[PDB]
DNA sequence: TGTTTGCTCTATGTTAATCGCAGAGCATAATA
DNA sequence: TATTATGCTCTATGATTAACATAGAGCAAACA
């Protein structure tokens, strides 16, 4: 189909989760969606992705599970970020 | 939508594209494309809705179709490009 | 989560999913909707929770995009066909 | 992740379980099944109002039991399954 | 009489899962 | 040579509900 969004026009809803898992390193399915204002069902199923992709691993902490980055997530978190400001620098 | 896939970690198509026409000033279709490296139909779409929406505007320098950022786009692409730097401070 | 549902009384969505690659090997997210009548939603959920728990791994050349069971993938899958055989077993 | 119920639901084991005994108190399908027993009742609290199992209140002791169209769904979705494993090979 | 021990089911909130609709990424066939 | 239509894919996410755990609470026979 076409395009209709105000809230992922240059940014992707991964990009706040992944952020989010820099600046607090692990996080709670539940507390990544609060300080980040995306959709509950939206992170669980894009965190997914990252466990698949071995960019996120959980720690089952009791009745609660959390994750974080890992070194090929902090790496592309990092590096791939990189590309994101040399082309912001850019304008 | 479609918005974040395996091609699109951080950034959407329309990022690339609309940063391109930054700085080539105005880009044709393909031309976007063999540079941003998004798939031709993907940018066409996106460029579609970028006509509907005001960003861009189809211009006839020649025969072929050129595409140029309208203003209303430019105050998208920098305010925008501003939640990128922001929030990546961390 | 919701695990029984009406339609979904006994086996689960995943019971079936699961099953089809068994049988076919490699498959579209469409076709194992298609065979197991199950939704599709309902398909990709739990294909892209397969891949989360490394029971299941992308294949895609361009546009065809497949999933197979990985190793882990079929044991998991003998293993609970197993809690089963053990089920109906112990009924009869 | 619910890796606790992948091919079977809870409500697989507590008919399956109504059949084998075909009398059971809440505590004992659920100590019985390795099922939490606020799962039990909430599973039971559908399986009456569908009827498929009846309610039996002998004095202070409850015991719950497959209807005729419970055993009949019992022994049919079992055979789902029963189709289901043998395609398999 | 009343409190305790103990069993039972009820109230229900949090998370997780079914699965629906509106996207949107992209390839190809169709059309200007 | 490029745009749209067509159509198959996966995504964003919201509505409904289940899994199950915390805190009741109806109410037995057993202490004090």
């Amino acid at each position: 189909g076409k395009i209709s969004t105000d809230k992922y026009i240059f940014l992707t809803p991964r990009a706040y989760i992944i952020v989010h898992l820099l600046k607090v390193g692990k996080a709670k399915a539940s507390e990544i969606s609060e300080n980040t204002q995306i959709p509950y069902q939206t992170v669980i199923q894009n965190i997914r992705w990252l466990l698949a992709e071995g960019y996120v691993v959980k720690e089952q902490k009791g009745e609660e599970i959390y994750y974080k980055l890992t070194d090929k997530g902090k790496q592309l978190a990092t590096a791939e970020l990189e590309k994101i400001r040399k082309l912001v620098e850019v304008v």
